[PDB]
């Protein structure tokens, strides 16, 4: 995996991901662990410092990951004052779909062929407390009841972008820009 | 060991790695197995090239045996999303998700060199695996302009196509031995 | 993972973590070992030299780690004269929660969905000497008795941020900046 | 781990910046590779000073004896004052380096742990042990029998017990 | 170390008890099928006890055991001890009606943790077999199997997977 | 490398002694269950001795042994030697009342070191079983199990896990 | 752990049943061939039962079994339970006509998942053998084998791979 | 891995009431030793049992399982330290019937010992009491000696109270 | 694959009062050798025991465990060095009853020897004394000779005091 260099006062050379960061785009790609969370959180704090009002784009192609790391990203998204556009490309499963649903209302996007899953693939009470935290967060942003969330999360299935929009996880399914 | 080449940018010379220099020619490489990492890199390049011009064509170099479906679909959706014409170039082989990206190029601009091999056959719950298979049927039918019955039947065969067979089937438009 | 580069107007460019250090923010992320402790300690000494009075922000998302390495960070936090704001994001368990509680009083923070654990997952007497050192440090910074600390640390459980605030581990649970 | 860059305008990695503050790290297990780096830094810092002290940051569980002795001899060889700082722990060869600091300049932070117990043919191993006995006795100013007896017990001492024992001089909670 | 009395499992076979224990693969299916054919030869009318504590396994191997259970003429008692999940619960439910048992603290799961058309053809085969032996409709089976959960023995009896939950022998 | 007298474990079985040693998994549970069924076939009145030196193991496998202990009609003497932690202590407490034993230096732990709701259902099953056999309330069991500690044999006798701490035979 | 009756697989061979399990390699081929020669010596006319649940394996090893099946003069009943894919289905189809069986839920695949000319020569050998026992034309064989799919037992009977689909004995 | 037949040599050695405590002690070793002790007690609960000890130590609860069983059975137990008895091995050596604790001349004995913190310390005190009981020393002498990372000669262990006799030849 | 002979060939060797100490000596090897020595002494405390030695050495305490047992039993012990007897192997060779320590012509013998420091030295001095006792050389001749990293020929070892007879063929 070699990262390409692009060229953007004068001419500066970045690696393509750093150039993506200058377009206020943050990537949440692959499994989410403490390392990914810290990097995402760092980028969110940086982008808010450059403007606490210009939107931030969050590119999400993740199968999920560690819950506390995902929750670290979630809490930081709520904490910063910027509007956050989430973009599901490929898939958003487990904590990935939670972050997708955690975007600013009206700015949660998916491309047409993405797959979304809210099903989720340390002591016992302790695992259940984290589950209830996920129930509350999903209920809050999908605007569904806890009963619908608990029931839906019990089903080992993915949603298409259209059914995820009807469920309240995302707001727009775009084939091309509007 | 990746070679370094110099281009003059206007006020001086810049050194790139040869792949980064290829990106300055609006050519994106999709080579080897496609995973989330490849998809993110390709998508990043597609968004970058569109920003530099949403009307100059983008060349997609494809030499891939396939890969993860959702990662392939992420590239596919991004190809449709951007406004640029996309020329696809099959060199070596385009199998499984690779052939899907090849066929997803802008009509009339889907290319193969003479000795390439193309395969649309494809080498997690059960219903969900079938939903992805049905997403693949629809995309192939859409871009080859064949019926779903012909796509489902052809994908059931474990075989490769010649570039001339892929052109007749609708995966690509031109087989070039030299440039025109 | 590739680490992005950001640009600051001075035009300087750094890696995002080096830029985070310029905001007087130090990261304690993942398992704590001698290598992490030395890096954190180096950053604390550097930030104090740039000003022994501007606050230092300590980002904590850690499951714990080596006790002596954690204690090395703790002692250095007490040694420097700067006020230290601790920020629990994701989780602070074992030595992580000790560092969280060791922040300057009134400046110990957690985001809403963090998890905090003071339970802890060499000869026999020596292992017990370290445990009592941890009892003392927790008692000092939570302002609880040794009997309350020893009893609470025996329970294999996590606390919510609000529960950690009543226990005395942290001072504020913030959803947005005030 | 990613190592941060700091700017003094010149930019260095934070460990290179630490070297500029005349601080040398003896960090983790000590082997020939670590000794060489420490020795190189010690020779560098002595050239570059009009006898200003060198700070030796020690957080080590020990390591190979000959590598530890290589650092020890170099500490004695350079004719500079060396402040030793025990943070976290100094066990085995780590505690020998700690005690080998210039008298009056051996430090520990409050919660550090210090161990002089130690976790090639037989005679050859025993010769190195006496070499350790002699060095400890010299710098703690304890008798050889107190050192042999103390090293025989597998225990750590608190910083204040290490100050009474003669391994270090000062236990500091804040700078004085 | 396996104790000697025969070896304890061979002695269990002489008491007409067959163990379906752990993950089911082609090897397990071959062993169980071999035992079923033998016990039928020594008597095609004395019951066979099938002890089931399995998390599931390979579908075709599970179906191989199922078809052999259907093929032989003996009445088969299925006994869920510990757990019967995935193909394990299918074998449990495939016992002779009235002779499907579970102990009180067992867990039963019908949820299930090759080309695409082939995997779903196998799934419908599981739907029909479950529907046949639980006497539930195909929509009730398809809906229930989609839920990633275990049921208690009482709940599995009410669903039609087993017939009796015994604390002591009857 | 086991010694033969039979092999020493098989001869121990002839004294109606079954060993539960080390981590409990599906394999250990099946062997123990097989042995329990065998000894009660030889007698349903003579006591069976269960030697327990285990740090715990898989919950469903432990529950499989537990259910079989309750199912069989024999009185079961449990003997804690070394340690009985997690599922091991559950088996220890599940012995016939008055016949739950420990040697003086053993350690006993009821603390316990798949979806979420399912892990919690199994935890509640452990709460119920412990409450039943120690005759303590559910809040005393839930509270005690949250503590990561061992009990002395005398302390476990007072908690209700065992009945007798013997230094020599009486 | 293989139970003793001496071992259940050896006892099953005394019933003139040979198992073809798992991946077929030279080792399995030699074992099956040995059993076939043995069963022919005890009687050249009594049928031999060949139980097949195999995903396939090495071509030359499969062909070694095939050649031996035709070489011996006994009638051989083939039984597909679970699956017969690749070389497994070839052996299934190679049973004596009228004596090729499958249980209801089996899956059968004739698709197949050394220098180039060599691989193609082996492929036509498979085409010929299938064609002979399928009583289908070679173009129908080449075309069907190119399709990456399984057949139901009824679909395999109709294609000529097997003769009867039995749920119980007739 | 290769074991001679006379019965297995260890099985035959068991027929003269000699049980081996060999190498590192774990739950597996403890169970076999306990099994052997119960068996030999059934055969005669008054003829002595010989415990052959060459062990560097092992798991405490496993060693304590053997210890409790030694006290539980009604037989006199002769312990024989040959090679070494360190950590739990020396505890079993000292736990033999008084007057019947033996060592050969060149053996090495160590009482120094090379899960939560409170529990580790609880087991340590259990070892202090057991050593104190069988060596007839004070807890302070035991705690004090166990902190020293050293071995004893057989004569020094006889003087400490761990063993009773050091034999070069039989009496 | 171990051949069986009109039981297994090693079991037949034991019945010939021949004990093998082959390869590296560890606690496991030692207890089996000790087991065999005690067994043959029961079958006769006066008929000689043959000890076949082809070993590069091994664990000191395990070697001393066998050494102490060789001295403990009342039997005459013939030691036979074939191939090599190095480190603890050569000490066992020299520990045979005087006049009955043998080597075949092309064997190699080494007394050089390829846990805390003081205790390592205690074991070394124990080896010095045991060699000196059976070689009837002074401690300095043993200490000095063990310092050379070399092997001796059987003749070279006979004069030294390690062995008594070098035999091409039986006498
Ligand atoms: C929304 C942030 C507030 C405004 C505020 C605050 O709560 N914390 C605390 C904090 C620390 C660490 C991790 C945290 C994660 C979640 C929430 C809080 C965190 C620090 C932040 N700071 C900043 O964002 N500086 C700009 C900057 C950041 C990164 C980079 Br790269 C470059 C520039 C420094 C100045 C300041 O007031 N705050
Ligand atoms: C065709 C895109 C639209 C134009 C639009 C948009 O939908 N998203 C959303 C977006 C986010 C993340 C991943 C996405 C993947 C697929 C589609 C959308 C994605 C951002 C994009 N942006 C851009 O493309 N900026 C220029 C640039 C990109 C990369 C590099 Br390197 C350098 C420069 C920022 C400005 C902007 O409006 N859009
Ligand atoms: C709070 C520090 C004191 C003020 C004081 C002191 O006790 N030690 C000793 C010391 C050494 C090593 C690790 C220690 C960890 C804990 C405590 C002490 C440590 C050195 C420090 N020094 C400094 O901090 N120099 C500025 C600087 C540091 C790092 C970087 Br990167 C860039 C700039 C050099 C000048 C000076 O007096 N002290
Ligand atoms: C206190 C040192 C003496 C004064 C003296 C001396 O004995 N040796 C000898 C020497 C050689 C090799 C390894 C040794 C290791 C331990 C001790 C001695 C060593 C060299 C040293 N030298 C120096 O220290 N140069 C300064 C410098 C060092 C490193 C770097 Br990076 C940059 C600058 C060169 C100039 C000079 O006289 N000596
Ligand atoms: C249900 C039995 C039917 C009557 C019948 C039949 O369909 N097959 C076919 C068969 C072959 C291989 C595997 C099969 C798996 C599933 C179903 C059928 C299988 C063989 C059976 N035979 C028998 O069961 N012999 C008794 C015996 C068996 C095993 C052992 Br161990 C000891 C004794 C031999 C004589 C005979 O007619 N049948
Ligand atoms: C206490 C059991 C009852 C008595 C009763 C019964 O419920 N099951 C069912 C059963 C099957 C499999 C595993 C089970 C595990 C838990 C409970 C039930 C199980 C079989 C048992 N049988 C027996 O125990 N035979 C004696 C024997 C067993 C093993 C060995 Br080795 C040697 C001898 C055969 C005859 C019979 O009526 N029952
Ligand atoms: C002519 C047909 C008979 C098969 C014939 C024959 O061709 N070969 C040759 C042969 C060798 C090796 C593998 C072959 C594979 C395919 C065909 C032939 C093979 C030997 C066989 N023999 C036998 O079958 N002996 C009975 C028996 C066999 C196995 C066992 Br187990 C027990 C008893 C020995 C006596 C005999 O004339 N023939
Ligand atoms: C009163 C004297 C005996 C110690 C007494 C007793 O307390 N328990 C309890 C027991 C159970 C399990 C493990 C224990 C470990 C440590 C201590 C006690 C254990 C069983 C023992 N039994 C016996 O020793 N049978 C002889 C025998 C044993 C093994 C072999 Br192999 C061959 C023969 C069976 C009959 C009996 O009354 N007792
Ligand atoms: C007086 C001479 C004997 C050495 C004496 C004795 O000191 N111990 C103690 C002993 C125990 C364990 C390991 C020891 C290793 C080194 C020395 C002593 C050991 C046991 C031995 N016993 C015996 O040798 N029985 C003969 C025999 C043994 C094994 C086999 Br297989 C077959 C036959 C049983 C009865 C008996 O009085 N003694
Ligand atoms: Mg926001
Ligand atoms: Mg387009
Ligand atoms: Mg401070
Ligand atoms: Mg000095
Ligand atoms: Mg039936
Ligand atoms: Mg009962
Ligand atoms: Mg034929
Ligand atoms: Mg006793
Ligand atoms: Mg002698």
């Amino acid at each position: 995996p070699l990262i390409p260099i692009v060229v953007e006062r004068g001419e500066r050379a970045y690696d393509i991901y750093s150039r993506l960061l200058r377009e206020r785009i943050v990537c949440v790609m692959g499994p989410i662990d403490d390392s990914v969370a810290s990097l995402v959180i760092a980028q969110l704090l940086f982008l808010q410092s450059e403007s606490n009002k210009k939107p931030i784009h969050m590119y999400i192609n993740s199968p999920g990951g560690v819950v506390t790391a995902g929750l670290a990203i979630y809490d930081t998204m709520q904490y910063i004052l910027n509007p956050i556009c989430t973009w599901c490309v490929g898939q958003a499963a487990s904590m990935g779909s939670l972050l997708l649903a955690a975007g600013t209302p009206g700015m949660r996007h998916s491309l047409p062929n993405s797959r979304i899953m809210i099903h989720q693939p340390i002591q016992a009470e302790e695992i259940m407390k984290l589950k209830k935290q996920l129930y509350n967060i999903y209920a809050k942003h999908t605007k569904q009841s806890l009963q619908v969330i608990e029931s839906a999360m019990e089903r080992d299935r993915y949603m298409s972008p259209m059914e995820a929009q009807e469920f309240g996880i995302l707001d727009k399914v775009l084939v091309h820009p509007p």
